[PDB]
């Protein structure tokens, strides 16, 4: 869910997941797609087709298990689609701090979504 | 669409519209319903309800025409379905400036939606 997904990202980047992702560019938080602005856009791009994938479990609401070990984010139990969507969470994660570099302040608040050029298929 | 959504948020309440209320309490942005935590939260509860009576059209996607005329939003479509989304989308911008005196920034960014307690039928 949005709670386990916010947390991964929390635990990785080490900032407030809503503030710095919730609207950010043209595809991180409230949406779907379009072309993205920057490498952490693409981060949520990559995500978003991750999710297109599951079937079995609802990825906003469907709560999982996971674990911090050794500074990792570690997938527990799960079914076949939690673990398929703890997976899909732990990537964005990873994603997103590791493009921590070129994060743009600018591109948070985006509201202006709608305007995005459509993205392309997954 | 989120644009004009956002847009008649920010004339009427002066605030950036994805900042304040993108990820607020149970009710505003990304997400379902849920218990109200303020009056700034129930206002985004009527507005969620409001777009579930819309038929023939997107709520999310689909743009439409509107004014600022004598600071007045004015909705502009002879679309009965936009026109009734643009004024669902007119009354929470009221409403959520006619509640900025107990706005609080403690609900911002609340990745922790689904901690919210179930909201009741619309
Ligand atoms: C707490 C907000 C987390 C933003 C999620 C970014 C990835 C996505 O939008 O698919
Ligand atoms: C970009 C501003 C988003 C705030 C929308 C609040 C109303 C709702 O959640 O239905």
């Amino acid at each position: 869910s949005l709670f386990e997904l916010g947390k991964m990202i929390l635990q990785e980047t080490g900032k407030n997941p809503a503030k710095s992702y919730g609207v950010y560019g043209c595809n991180c938080g409230v949406g779907g797609r379009g072309k993205p602005k920057d490498a952490t856009d693409r981060c949520c791009y990559v995500h978003k087709c991750c999710y297109k994938k599951l079937t079995g479990c609802d990825p906003k609401k469907d709560r999982y298990s996971y674990s911090w070990k050794d500074k990792t984010i570690v997938c527990g139990e799960n079914n076949s689609c939690l673990k398929e969507l703890c997976e899909c969470d732990k990537a964005v994660a990873i994603c997103l701090r590791e493009n921590l570099d070129t994060y743009n302040k600018k591109y948070r608040y985006n509201y202006l979504k709608p305007f995005c050029k459509k993205a392309d298929p997954c």
